[PDB]
């Protein structure tokens, strides 16, 4: 009965004999006492291997948690909860583990339905639990502004008071901007905050109008309110965009690109790239060119998503590819290949496999299916980060996201219920090596491990909808 | 009274002379629909004339004046500036050397919003080359909504990544040992973009229970073939009946889905959501053409599950009449394909339950809108299983209202002119049995209820455009019933 721990170490072994009964490391583990509310377990940092890696062996004589830093040595104890199984138990066990991917990031929308500092603190321990390093906050589109400027003051005066459906809006303070960064860098989590640019950018002009265009509307049908000067309650994408020729409006962005660099001392900021519908391929390639230039001349490494790699501006601007894991094109493939060819690097993020706003096929009523259909755990599983990437090299792929939407999510009940299970499969894509070597690394091995957790899940608050894919305990 | 083909809804003479063309006129700067008007002028190779784009009045209307000062054609959309530039065409006729528009003011609306055309590429695969052309050969006669017979027995035409094996191994045939293939995603995304500049929707359709042979060719184990005692088989000779084999034959109604294999839903689920996805149309057709001897209450249970899966996904699903027993879905959309008169079975009555679930219909006569029916006359290629081969009048004759069961027009979501590619190999082959009668259908679709509506009108103002459909390189088939030009 190999002990089931997700994500998938690099190397796990049984030992031979019986197992055992039951700095600021500790303090993780000590909380991790929820699943159970002399012996001595030994959590050092020695140091000199990988980074973010950790060494885990466990016996009756002591269990032995070492990691590289205070961030392999938190991996290590994340995976000893998982460990923890008539009394209280941690199995003979040996791991040697370390990550594939630098980036396992968790996106966060905010600016759809604005979750709180709380809901996302909670989120940052769960996604912590899963070793992922990176929460994603998706601080603006066509519902909201969520973060406090200064430079940019009306935003958050009008343009943060409205969300999804009629429902609360709000922002985060500058204030409470650095609460969250300072609460995920304690779980060795990096804070990148998105500004969605070119299009997803209509609550920038309910404050200052100057920059906006006027919506693009095409076929809703659906609508039978479209977007209009007014906040936008609505879920329909790619209408809005600013004032692409105004120097105006790139006045704004580095202006909003350099205030919000500030507050985050992570190496990313995320500007988009989200063109809306029937703009110009030049006049696109234009914007996105001078907004990831203000981004680098701000001492910090743009993010981009993948629709903006034709472009012929930016240097070593990373993406985060959002197509299907069998890359259905636009020029998709070709298209995210440029970010390499420009010398930086892909984070991947299939709509069809990662997204985890997308509707189960078992059914929660939550989330969408603009995918190809409703996202089974295993399709979110079913894919390699190397083959379900056109042509390039591990080394080009900077690592792994898992996009969190929140047109449908207001609660952290509702953001749970969507997040998980799937995430694990994010967090395994990310941690986890590729499909061609570990064992552990299929889903009937997959399923299984995750199933086994469950109840893990249920000691630390996280709740989960149970996909009848799996069997759980 | 000058000829136009719909019949607009109000159409008047004027009191003065003529519009000259000459090598002077200007045309109004409207974007893309004066384009439009120019390549018109394939008809014939200071004034202006102007197309605009008002709004406010009914959707998909426009509002056209001829005088000799200067022509102006104003639409609510894009699209009724496009059937107004559409009507200018018609209108153009000769005085003797010159080219000249009739004094006549026109104010037009659609009667219904789904004003079809439906194109069979599973038995014979047509190219995109050939479908752009049937895209702008209905978009002249202001027809709105192309509707892709995308799979049958015969092949499967779309290319989904999702089920990949499908265009692997089940395009590579055609009835009767014609030439294959497939549209890629690629390919697909030029056809629904064309379409929109045509200001034409793209509705796919996926026959799901029956008609699903080429399906089991590459997903052998969701198939069910089943050989009734009719057929044709020996008299044709050899004929090939259905086996596990890509078939090559016209026989409908054998194959079929194993209707309680969940595979089978997992199937349809994967395929309909990934062609979701790829059509920005409200619509994904499901088909619901049940098998001989199937199970009344399996059938049920299949279009129950597969419309439940289209509505989840975003989308109206519809579905052939036959599938209005279910008691599944809600608000689906139809096409009713029985005949005018509603014959055998509660074909008026299972197409009225639709309107009881809360959808409309797409009224698809057989005998009377079925462009693939042989002509009486004789050129050659088509059909006769109706009641015949259907004449130019029979295909006129009757009124959307009326053979719609007991309902309300407001029920009806308007007009589908299917083109089935069994006997049809060529572009030119389609446009022998498409046209002539598929005015017929933009008369049902656009034009008032039974105006100019009668046969004695339609035969005159249709068999006007005879030059003006040489001119478009239509190759129309000229019908005895109807005098030309």
């Amino acid at each position: 009965p190999l002990p089931a721990v997700v994500p998938a170490p690099a190397a796990i072994e049984q030992a031979t004999g019986a197992p055992f009964r039951l700095a600021d490391a500790a303090s993780a583990l000590s909380a991790l006492l929820e699943a159970r509310t002399g012996a001595v377990i030994a959590l050092r940092i020695e140091g000199g291997g990988p980074a973010e890696s950790y060494a885990l062996t466990a016996d009756e004589a002591s269990v032995t948690v070492t990691g590289a830093d205070a961030a392999g040595l938190f991996y290590g104890v994340q995976t000893l909860g998982q460990l923890l199984a008539d009394a209280w138990v941690v199995p003979a066990v040996s791991i040697e583990d370390a990550p594939r991917f630098a980036y396992r990031g968790v996106m966060l929308d905010v600016a759809r339905h604005f979750h709180p500092v709380e809901t996302v603190k909670a989120y940052i321990g769960h996604a912590a639990s899963l070793k992922l390093n990176a929460l994603h906050l998706h601080l603006s589109d066509d519902q909201g502004w969520r973060i406090e400027l200064h430079s940019r003051p009306e935003l958050t005066a009008l343009a943060s008071s409205t969300a999804v459906g009629g429902d609360p809006g709000g922002f985060y303070t500058k204030d409470d901007y650095r609460e969250i960064v300072e609460y995920a860098a304690s779980r060795h989590m990096i804070v990148v905050p998105e500004i969605d640019m070119p299009s997803h950018t209509h609550a920038i002009g309910l404050a200052y109008p100057e920059l906006a265009e006027e919506p693009v509307i095409t076929d809703p049908m659906r609508e039978t309110l479209p977007e209009s000067g007014t906040p936008y309650l609505g879920i329909e994408v790619g209408f809005s965009s600013l004032k692409i020729h105004d120097e105006a409006t790139y006045d704004f962005a580095a202006d909003v690109f350099g205030e919000l660099a500030g507050m985050t001392p992570g190496p990313y900021l995320h500007l988009g790239g989200d063109e809306a519908h029937g703009t110009a391929e030049e006049d696109f390639a234009l914007f996105v060119s001078r907004v990831s230039t203000i981004i680098a001349d701000l001492g910090k490494t743009p993010v981009a998503w993948h629709e903006a790699g034709d472009a012929g501006g930016l240097a070593g601007a990373t993406v985060g590819q959002y197509w299907g894991y069998v890359t259905p094109t636009d020029g998709m493939d070709d298209r995210a290949r440029g970010f390499v060819s420009n010398g930086g690097q892909l984070i991947l993020s299939p709509a069809d496999a990662i997204y985890l706003d997308m509707k189960y096929p078992t059914g929660p009523d939550l989330g969408l299916s603009w995918a190809n259909g409703p996202t089974s755990v295993q399709r979110a599983y079913d894919w390699e980060p190397s083959t379900v990437i056109p042509g390039i090299d591990d080394a080009d792929i900077l690592g792994v996201e898992a996009p969190l939407w929140s047109e449908t999510l207001r609660s952290l009940d509702d953001i749970e219920t969507m997040a998980f299970p799937r995430i694990a499969a994010a967090a395994e894509a990310a941690w986890s090596p590729a499909t061609g070597a570990s064992d552990l690394r299929t889903w009937e091995s997959f399923r299984a491990r995750v199933g086994a957790l469950g109840p893990l899940w249920t000691s630390l608050g996280i709740g989960f909808h149970p996909s009848g894919e799996i069997d759980w305990a």
